[PDB]
């Protein structure tokens, strides 16, 4: 088996976002309330309560060229 | 086997973001009240309460070229 | 097995973010309250309470070329 493997990219990925802003994200709602009585757990518990893990993500340009060359035998 | 693996890129990933700002992220809500009585656990507990793990990510440009070349036998 | 492995990049990853700022992140809500009575644990507990692990991340440019080359037999 002979392989010549000679890809070429002039590949161009761009943004000209003129202005970006006035972005508001507010997961802070009203009362969370949890009340619990006489409840039994025989195995593991992973309780998450409140306003967890929320994201704001504002890349001024967010271009993402993913690229993969793979050979296998 | 013979391989001549010779890829080329002139590959260009860019952002001309003119002005980025006025971004607000507020997971700070109202109360988070937890009350608990006579409550039994036989195995591991991983309680998380409140306003945890939240993110604000604002890269002035966030361009992310990812490029994998892989050969395997 | 013969391999010639000679990739080329003139590859360019850029930002011209003109201005960046006025970013606010506020996980500090109202009262978290936890009250507990007659509560029993036979194995490990990993309680987290309040406003932990929060992130603000504002790189003036945050471009991230990742690039992997791998050969294996």
């Amino acid at each position: 088996v002979q392989i010549v493997y000679k890809p070429v990219d002039l590949s161009k990925v761009t943004s000209k976002c003129g202005s970006l802003g006035n972005i508001h994200h507010k997961p802070g709602g009203g009362q969370v309330e949890v009340k619990s009585e006489k409840l039994d757990f025989k195995d593991r518990v992973q309780s998450k309560i409140g306003s967890l893990d929320n994201i704001t993500h504002v890349p001024g340009g967010g271009n993402k060229k993913i690229e993969t060359h793979k050979l296998t035998f």
